[PDB]
């Protein structure tokens, strides 16, 4: 079973693939130290192995190293997504988890640093959080080495798909590039891919190899929408996933009973 540490840079992924595997890779106090892929087993369970890579802001991403962690999602290796989201920064976090649900790569996330939202004296709702995003959530600190084996026995586990529901509009046009692509793209990841599409995703365009016609239509199927939301396209599904990441957040922050 292959399980991926993918995650914004500096919120502790090597950190935990030490704990993990007993390696020392670097860790350091700053974004962009991890450049390469690295792999190693899981110590309390040789039949996984675990990867390190670089860190990542999103899926549209914006240097070489970035683009390591990239093409290695989507290259369709990873059994398992283990989203390693630093705990408080979870709003621009929670950016990317959204995108990586979208790949149908399991996800399961490591609510990492918790140490540190401790010691702000804040508190986040894991079951709430984990109910609004629909992935399994587990509290870690690689500081402390709290909750480390637990998340990767889920992750392991989710091996064995809810995705972030938009605009209804939205999701129409979705639904509508999905039936254009057919088997143009890999079945698991064609939400992500057709959400890029209707971005007009630059990286996505020039490494999907589309017909004319596909274009053509996808280019029509977006100009109908931008005029049903009267918004362009990128913005649609910028404010889109910050919404729901809003939501999900204020939910994150609701300490209350649901009766
Ligand atoms: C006391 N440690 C820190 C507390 C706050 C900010 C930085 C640090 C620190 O001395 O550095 C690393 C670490 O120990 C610290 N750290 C990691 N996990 C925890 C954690 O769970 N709790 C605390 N307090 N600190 C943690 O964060 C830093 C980043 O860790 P990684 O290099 O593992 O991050 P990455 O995701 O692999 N970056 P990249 O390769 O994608 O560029
Ligand atoms: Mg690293």
């Amino acid at each position: 079973t292959e399980i991926a540490l993918i995650g914004n840079p500096n919120s502790g992924k090597t950190s935990l693939f030490n704990l993990i595997t007993g390696h020392n890779q670097r860790v350091g106090n700053w974004p962009g130290v991890t450049v390469e892929r690295k792999s190693g087993l899981v110590k309390k369970n040789k039949d996984l192995e675990i990867q390190d890579l670089p860190g990542i802001y999103s899926m549209s991403p914006y240097s070489p190293e970035e683009k390591v962690a990239r093409d290695y999602l989507l290259s369709q290796r990873a059994d398992s997504i283990l989203n390693v989201v630093d705990a408080t920064n979870l709003e621009r976090n929670l950016y990317l988890t959204t995108q990586l649900i979208e790949t149908g790569i399991p996800v399961t996330i490591a609510l990492n640093m918790i140490d540190v939202l401790d010691g702000q004296g804040k508190k986040i709702n894991v079951d709430k959080l984990s109910y609004h995003l629909g992935v399994p959530v587990v509290a870690t600190s690689a500081l402390k080495q709290t909750g480390v084996d637990q998340v990767v026995k889920k992750a392991a586990h989710t091996t064995t798909l809810a995705f972030p529901i938009y605009d209804d509009r939205l999701e129409a046009a979705i639904s509508q590039i999905l039936e254009v692509l057919g088997n143009s793209v890999p079945q698991r990841s064609a939400r992500f891919y057709a959400i890029k599409l209707f971005e007009q995703d630059s990286l996505v365009e020039a490494e999907l190899d589309l017909s004319q016609f596909q274009r053509k239509e996808i280019e029509d199927i977006i100009r109908i929408t931008e005029e049903i939301f009267t918004e362009d396209a990128e913005s649609i599904v910028i404010n889109e996933r910050y919404a729901f990441i809003e939501r999900v957040c204020q939910m994150a922050e609701s300490h209350t009973e649901d009766f």
